[PDB]
Protein backbone atom coordinates (compact mmCIF):
# COMPACT_ATOMS: atom_id res chain seq x y z
CA UNK A 1 0.00 0.00 0.00
CA UNK A 2 3.22 2.19 -1.08
CA UNK A 3 2.41 5.05 -2.85
CA UNK A 4 5.69 3.99 -4.96
CA UNK A 5 8.30 5.11 -7.65
CA UNK A 6 7.98 8.58 -9.53
CA UNK A 7 10.40 8.72 -12.30
CA UNK A 8 11.40 12.27 -13.09
CA UNK A 9 13.96 13.29 -15.73
CA UNK A 10 17.47 13.05 -13.62
CA UNK A 11 15.34 11.32 -10.44
CA UNK A 12 13.84 8.36 -9.13
CA UNK A 13 11.98 8.62 -5.78
CA UNK A 14 10.45 5.86 -3.86
CA UNK A 15 7.68 6.69 -0.60
CA UNK A 16 7.33 3.59 1.17
CA UNK A 17 4.13 2.87 2.85
CA UNK A 18 4.34 4.86 6.45
CA UNK A 19 6.27 7.67 5.05
CA UNK A 20 4.67 10.90 6.95
CA UNK A 21 6.26 14.59 6.46
CA UNK A 22 8.31 16.11 9.20
CA UNK A 23 9.52 19.05 10.37
CA UNK A 24 12.80 17.83 10.50
CA UNK A 25 14.88 14.95 8.35
CA UNK A 26 17.38 12.24 9.18
CA UNK A 27 18.92 11.25 5.71
CA UNK A 28 21.43 8.59 4.54
CA UNK A 29 23.56 7.81 1.80
CA UNK A 30 23.02 4.54 0.73
CA UNK A 31 26.35 2.21 -0.79
CA UNK A 32 29.13 2.08 1.98
CA UNK A 33 26.56 4.04 4.80
CA UNK A 34 23.46 1.57 5.10
CA UNK A 35 24.43 -1.34 3.35
CA UNK A 36 28.17 -2.75 1.87
CA UNK A 37 28.47 -5.91 -0.39
CA UNK A 38 27.63 -9.23 1.02
CA UNK A 39 30.36 -10.56 -1.27
CA UNK A 40 33.27 -8.80 0.61
CA UNK A 41 34.42 -7.38 -2.66
CA UNK A 42 34.71 -3.40 -3.21
CA UNK A 43 32.10 -3.09 -6.17
CA UNK A 44 28.86 -5.24 -5.87
CA UNK A 45 29.06 -9.07 -8.01
CA UNK A 46 25.34 -8.22 -8.60
CA UNK A 47 22.27 -6.76 -7.37
CA UNK A 48 22.46 -9.63 -4.76
CA UNK A 49 25.53 -8.67 -3.54
CA UNK A 50 24.59 -6.50 -0.34
CA UNK A 51 23.96 -6.86 3.31
CA UNK A 52 23.40 -4.18 6.44
CA UNK A 53 26.55 -2.39 7.02
CA UNK A 54 26.29 -2.38 10.98
CA UNK A 55 24.05 -4.54 13.06
CA UNK A 56 23.75 -1.46 15.17
CA UNK A 57 22.13 0.53 11.59
CA UNK A 58 17.76 -0.72 12.13
CA UNK A 59 17.54 -0.12 16.00
CA UNK A 60 19.37 3.26 15.33
CA UNK A 61 16.76 3.93 12.63
CA UNK A 62 14.21 2.81 15.22
CA UNK A 63 14.77 5.30 17.03
CA UNK A 64 15.08 8.30 14.89
CA UNK A 65 11.88 7.50 13.74
CA UNK A 66 10.00 6.94 17.22
CA UNK A 67 11.64 10.58 18.05
CA UNK A 68 9.75 12.17 14.60
CA UNK A 69 12.47 11.95 12.24
CA UNK A 70 11.75 11.62 8.49
CA UNK A 71 14.14 8.81 7.44
CA UNK A 72 15.28 9.73 3.82
CA UNK A 73 17.87 8.35 1.34
CA UNK A 74 19.68 10.66 -0.79
CA UNK A 75 21.83 7.88 -3.35
CA UNK A 76 23.87 8.76 -5.87
CA UNK A 77 23.36 6.12 -8.75
CA UNK A 78 24.70 7.55 -12.33
CA UNK A 79 25.00 3.81 -13.68
CA UNK A 80 21.72 4.12 -13.85
CA UNK A 81 22.22 7.31 -16.31
CA UNK A 82 25.11 5.69 -17.88
CA UNK A 83 23.10 3.09 -18.96
CA UNK A 84 25.30 0.34 -16.91
CA UNK A 85 22.86 -0.33 -14.51
CA UNK A 86 18.82 -0.89 -15.40
CA UNK A 87 16.71 1.51 -12.93
CA UNK A 88 14.39 -1.44 -12.43
CA UNK A 89 17.08 -3.95 -11.47
CA UNK A 90 17.97 -0.61 -9.04
CA UNK A 91 14.70 -0.40 -7.77
CA UNK A 92 14.32 -4.06 -6.63
CA UNK A 93 17.55 -3.59 -4.85
CA UNK A 94 16.24 -0.65 -2.78
CA UNK A 95 12.98 -2.05 -2.01
CA UNK A 96 14.64 -5.37 -0.63
CA UNK A 97 17.42 -2.95 1.62
CA UNK A 98 14.16 -1.03 2.82
CA UNK A 99 12.28 -4.79 3.43
CA UNK A 100 15.52 -5.49 5.77
CA UNK A 101 16.04 -2.17 7.45
CA UNK A 102 12.39 -2.63 8.27
CA UNK A 103 11.28 0.76 8.60
CA UNK A 104 9.84 3.38 6.22
CA UNK A 105 11.86 5.36 4.03
CA UNK A 106 11.50 8.03 1.23
CA UNK A 107 14.21 7.81 -1.53
CA UNK A 108 15.39 10.12 -4.01
CA UNK A 109 18.10 8.85 -6.74
CA UNK A 110 20.15 10.96 -8.62
CA UNK A 111 20.70 8.83 -11.84
CA UNK A 112 22.64 11.64 -13.68
CA UNK A 113 25.41 13.92 -13.53
CA UNK A 114 23.96 17.58 -12.81
CA UNK A 115 21.39 19.34 -10.48
CA UNK A 116 20.66 16.04 -8.48
CA UNK A 117 23.86 14.44 -8.00
CA UNK A 118 25.62 15.09 -5.08
CA UNK A 119 27.19 17.63 -3.55
CA UNK A 120 24.72 19.72 -5.67
CA UNK A 121 21.63 20.16 -3.66
CA UNK A 122 18.97 19.27 -5.94
CA UNK A 123 17.73 15.82 -4.13
CA UNK A 124 17.12 17.77 -0.87
CA UNK A 125 15.26 21.05 -3.04
CA UNK A 126 13.20 17.92 -4.14
CA UNK A 127 12.57 16.88 -1.15
CA UNK A 128 11.46 20.09 1.27
CA UNK A 129 9.82 21.37 -2.20
CA UNK A 130 7.89 18.85 -3.82
CA UNK A 131 8.09 15.45 -1.22
CA UNK A 132 7.16 16.65 1.95
CA UNK A 133 3.67 17.83 1.68
CA UNK A 134 4.80 21.68 2.26
CA UNK A 135 6.06 21.26 5.58
CA UNK A 136 8.99 23.45 6.17
CA UNK A 137 12.44 21.14 7.26
CA UNK A 138 14.42 22.45 9.90
CA UNK A 139 18.04 21.97 8.56
CA UNK A 140 19.58 22.97 12.35
CA UNK A 141 17.37 19.66 13.67
CA UNK A 142 18.03 17.12 10.93
CA UNK A 143 21.13 14.98 9.58
CA UNK A 144 23.10 13.47 6.73
CA UNK A 145 24.97 10.55 7.60
CA UNK A 146 27.18 9.01 4.61
CA UNK A 147 30.91 7.38 3.93
CA UNK A 148 31.86 9.74 1.18
CA UNK A 149 33.48 12.56 3.64
CA UNK A 150 36.85 13.04 2.56
CA UNK A 151 38.62 10.74 5.44
CA UNK A 152 42.11 10.67 4.61
CA UNK A 153 43.79 6.78 4.87
CA UNK A 154 43.36 4.17 7.60
CA UNK A 155 41.05 6.09 10.34
CA UNK A 156 40.39 2.64 10.85
CA UNK A 157 41.84 -0.96 10.35
CA UNK A 158 40.96 -2.25 7.08
CA UNK A 159 40.82 1.30 5.70
CA UNK A 160 44.05 1.48 4.32
CA UNK A 161 42.37 3.63 1.67
CA UNK A 162 40.97 7.42 1.62
CA UNK A 163 37.26 8.24 0.81
CA UNK A 164 36.85 8.14 -3.18
CA UNK A 165 34.90 11.05 -2.66
CA UNK A 166 33.49 14.49 -0.38
CA UNK A 167 30.32 14.19 -2.06
CA UNK A 168 28.41 13.27 1.03
CA UNK A 169 30.20 15.74 3.43
CA UNK A 170 29.48 18.83 0.97
CA UNK A 171 26.03 17.63 0.41
CA UNK A 172 25.45 18.56 4.13
CA UNK A 173 27.76 21.42 3.80
CA UNK A 174 25.70 22.88 0.70
CA UNK A 175 22.21 22.47 2.34
CA UNK A 176 23.53 23.15 6.03
CA UNK A 177 22.87 19.87 7.28
CA UNK A 178 24.90 18.72 10.69
CA UNK A 179 26.91 15.47 8.87
CA UNK A 180 28.35 12.42 9.97
CA UNK A 181 29.56 9.32 8.90
CA UNK A 182 28.20 6.12 9.40
CA UNK A 183 30.65 4.77 12.16
CA UNK A 184 30.86 8.00 14.39
CA UNK A 185 26.80 8.12 13.72
CA UNK A 186 25.89 4.34 14.01
CA UNK A 187 29.10 3.21 16.05
CA UNK A 188 29.50 6.45 17.89
CA UNK A 189 33.16 6.43 16.71
CA UNK A 190 35.34 9.63 17.24
CA UNK A 191 35.53 12.28 14.30
CA UNK A 192 37.79 10.88 11.50
CA UNK A 193 39.81 12.94 9.56
CA UNK A 194 38.87 14.58 6.27
CA UNK A 195 39.57 17.29 3.91
CA UNK A 196 37.84 19.50 2.06
CA UNK A 197 38.33 20.63 -1.20
CA UNK A 198 41.11 23.33 -1.83
CA UNK A 199 38.51 25.77 -3.80
CA UNK A 200 35.94 26.58 -1.57
CA UNK A 201 32.76 27.96 -4.05
CA UNK A 202 31.20 29.87 -0.86
CA UNK A 203 34.10 32.16 -1.37
CA UNK A 204 33.76 34.12 -4.75
CA UNK A 205 32.48 37.14 -5.04
CA UNK A 206 31.24 39.96 -7.93
CA UNK A 207 33.19 42.68 -6.01
CA UNK A 208 37.25 43.45 -6.74
CA UNK A 209 38.53 45.05 -9.99
CA UNK A 210 37.69 43.85 -13.53
CA UNK A 211 41.66 43.51 -14.19
CA UNK A 212 44.73 44.63 -12.92
CA UNK A 213 46.90 46.89 -12.92
CA UNK A 214 43.90 49.04 -13.17
CA UNK A 215 45.29 51.84 -14.66
CA UNK A 216 45.68 50.44 -17.94
CA UNK A 217 43.16 50.27 -20.65
CA UNK A 218 41.04 47.18 -21.81
CA UNK A 219 40.99 48.76 -25.16
CA UNK A 220 43.61 50.07 -27.67
CA UNK A 221 42.31 53.32 -30.11
CA UNK A 222 45.01 51.56 -32.25
CA UNK A 223 45.57 48.19 -33.93
CA UNK A 224 47.12 45.69 -31.92
CA UNK A 225 46.58 41.82 -31.04
CA UNK A 226 45.45 40.58 -27.57
CA UNK A 227 46.19 37.48 -26.33
CA UNK A 228 44.34 35.17 -24.34
CA UNK A 229 45.55 33.16 -21.54
CA UNK A 230 43.29 30.91 -19.07
CA UNK A 231 41.84 27.54 -18.48
CA UNK A 232 39.08 26.07 -21.06
CA UNK A 233 36.15 26.71 -19.12
CA UNK A 234 37.25 29.45 -17.36
CA UNK A 235 34.39 32.17 -18.90
CA UNK A 236 37.15 34.03 -21.48
CA UNK A 237 35.32 33.57 -24.67
CA UNK A 238 32.20 35.42 -22.22
CA UNK A 239 34.53 38.35 -21.09
CA UNK A 240 36.00 39.01 -24.56
CA UNK A 241 32.84 38.87 -26.17
CA UNK A 242 32.01 41.48 -23.34
CA UNK A 243 33.95 43.48 -23.21
CA UNK A 244 36.47 43.87 -26.71
CA UNK A 245 33.91 41.47 -29.24
CA UNK A 246 31.92 44.37 -28.73
CA UNK A 247 34.10 47.17 -29.09
CA UNK A 248 34.96 45.86 -32.59
CA UNK A 249 37.66 43.42 -32.03
CA UNK A 250 38.59 40.80 -34.57
CA UNK A 251 37.19 37.46 -32.76
CA UNK A 252 40.59 34.81 -33.92
CA UNK A 253 39.89 31.41 -32.63
CA UNK A 254 42.36 29.24 -34.42
CA UNK A 255 40.45 26.00 -33.52
CA UNK A 256 37.68 26.72 -35.81
CA UNK A 257 40.49 27.87 -38.60
CA UNK A 258 45.78 31.95 -38.22
CA UNK A 259 48.59 34.75 -38.87
CA UNK A 260 47.60 35.89 -42.53
CA UNK A 261 43.99 36.29 -40.78
CA UNK A 262 45.40 38.16 -37.71
CA UNK A 263 47.43 39.93 -40.37
CA UNK A 264 44.43 41.00 -42.84
CA UNK A 265 42.27 42.67 -39.94
CA UNK A 266 45.68 44.56 -38.61
CA UNK A 267 45.85 45.93 -41.97
CA UNK A 268 42.24 46.78 -42.29
CA UNK A 269 43.00 48.90 -39.29
CA UNK A 270 41.49 46.87 -36.61
CA UNK A 271 41.95 45.21 -33.13
CA UNK A 272 42.28 41.42 -33.09
CA UNK A 273 42.24 39.05 -29.72
CA UNK A 274 42.80 35.82 -30.10
CA UNK A 275 40.32 33.51 -27.95
CA UNK A 276 42.32 30.58 -27.72
CA UNK A 277 43.91 28.50 -24.53
CA UNK A 278 47.48 29.54 -25.81
CA UNK A 279 49.08 27.54 -22.72
CA UNK A 280 52.89 27.86 -23.41
CA UNK A 281 55.65 30.32 -25.03
CA UNK A 282 55.38 28.50 -28.84
CA UNK A 283 51.13 28.50 -28.48
CA UNK A 284 51.48 32.73 -28.20
CA UNK A 285 54.88 33.29 -30.41
CA UNK A 286 52.68 32.92 -33.28
CA UNK A 287 50.84 35.97 -32.35
CA UNK A 288 53.25 38.21 -31.35
CA UNK A 289 55.41 37.55 -34.20
CA UNK A 290 52.07 38.23 -36.21
CA UNK A 291 51.81 41.48 -34.04
CA UNK A 292 55.58 42.14 -34.48
CA UNK A 293 55.38 41.90 -38.43
CA UNK A 294 52.61 44.23 -38.60
CA UNK A 295 54.38 46.70 -36.27
CA UNK A 296 51.71 47.00 -34.08
CA UNK A 297 51.37 45.99 -30.40
CA UNK A 298 50.95 42.85 -28.68
CA UNK A 299 49.22 42.50 -24.97
CA UNK A 300 48.15 39.28 -23.15
CA UNK A 301 44.82 39.21 -21.11
CA UNK A 302 46.14 36.79 -18.85
CA UNK A 303 42.92 34.73 -16.47
CA UNK A 304 43.80 33.90 -13.26
CA UNK A 305 41.18 31.00 -12.64
CA UNK A 306 42.69 27.65 -11.23
CA UNK A 307 41.92 24.45 -12.80
CA UNK A 308 39.73 23.57 -10.01
CA UNK A 309 38.04 26.98 -10.52
CA UNK A 310 37.69 26.53 -13.93
CA UNK A 311 35.94 23.12 -13.74
CA UNK A 312 33.62 24.34 -11.60
CA UNK A 313 32.48 26.69 -14.09
CA UNK A 314 32.34 24.34 -16.48
CA UNK A 315 29.90 22.14 -14.34
CA UNK A 316 28.14 25.45 -13.08
CA UNK A 317 27.37 26.16 -16.94
CA UNK A 318 26.55 22.39 -18.01
CA UNK A 319 23.72 22.56 -15.08
CA UNK A 320 22.30 26.32 -16.20
CA UNK A 321 23.49 27.24 -19.26
CA UNK A 322 21.72 24.93 -22.79
CA UNK A 323 23.97 26.09 -25.04
CA UNK A 324 27.07 25.65 -23.04
CA UNK A 325 30.10 23.33 -24.68
CA UNK A 326 30.89 21.11 -21.41
CA UNK A 327 35.17 20.91 -21.45
CA UNK A 328 36.61 17.24 -20.74
CA UNK A 329 38.40 16.73 -17.97
CA UNK A 330 41.23 15.37 -21.08
CA UNK A 331 40.91 19.50 -22.13
CA UNK A 332 41.67 20.35 -18.72
CA UNK A 333 44.65 18.61 -17.54
CA UNK A 334 46.49 18.58 -20.75
CA UNK A 335 46.19 22.33 -20.72
CA UNK A 336 47.65 22.52 -17.27
CA UNK A 337 50.20 20.03 -18.22
CA UNK A 338 51.32 22.69 -21.07
CA UNK A 339 50.78 25.88 -19.34
CA UNK A 340 53.74 28.20 -18.92
CA UNK A 341 52.74 31.47 -17.24
CA UNK A 342 53.19 34.67 -19.98
CA UNK A 343 55.79 36.86 -19.70
CA UNK A 344 57.27 40.06 -21.01
CA UNK A 345 60.13 38.83 -22.19
CA UNK A 346 58.05 36.64 -24.63
CA UNK A 347 57.85 39.85 -26.75
CA UNK A 348 54.09 41.49 -24.83
CA UNK A 349 53.87 45.23 -24.57
CA UNK A 350 51.89 44.18 -21.18
CA UNK A 351 49.94 41.52 -19.60
CA UNK A 352 46.85 42.66 -17.38
CA UNK A 353 45.60 39.67 -15.39
CA UNK A 354 41.33 39.13 -15.25
CA UNK A 355 40.77 37.63 -11.80
CA UNK A 356 38.62 34.92 -11.70
CA UNK A 357 35.33 36.29 -10.32
CA UNK A 358 31.52 35.88 -9.84
CA UNK A 359 29.96 36.95 -13.25
CA UNK A 360 24.59 39.62 -13.51
CA UNK A 361 23.48 36.23 -12.42
CA UNK A 362 19.98 35.72 -10.84
CA UNK A 363 19.56 35.31 -7.40
CA UNK A 364 18.89 31.69 -7.76
CA UNK A 365 21.89 30.94 -9.93
CA UNK A 366 24.27 32.86 -7.30
CA UNK A 367 23.15 30.17 -4.80
CA UNK A 368 23.80 27.36 -7.13
CA UNK A 369 26.96 28.90 -7.37
CA UNK A 370 28.69 28.75 -4.33
CA UNK A 371 27.63 24.86 -3.82
CA UNK A 372 30.38 22.40 -3.98
CA UNK A 373 29.56 20.53 -7.48
CA UNK A 374 32.07 17.60 -7.17
CA UNK A 375 32.89 15.22 -4.34
MG1 LIG B 1 28.12 6.19 -0.24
Amino acid sequence: SSLGWESLKKLLVFTASGVKPQGKVAAFALDGTLITTRSGKVFPTSPSDWRILYPEIPKKLQELAAEGYKLVIFTNQMGIGRGKLPAEVFKGKVEAVLEKLGVPFQVLVATHAGLNRKPVSGMWDHLQEQANEGIPISVEDSVFVGDAAGRLANWAPGRKKKDFSCADRLFALNVGLPFATPEEFFLKWPAARFELPAFDPRTISSAGPLYLPESSSLLSPNPEVVVAVGFPGAGKSTFIQEHLVSAGYVHVNRDTLCVSSCQAALRQGKRVVIDNTNPDVPSRARYIQCAKDAGVPCRCFNFCATIEQARHNNRFREMTDPSHAPVSDMVMFSYRKQFEPPTLAEGFLEILEIPFRLQHLDPALQRLYRQFSEG
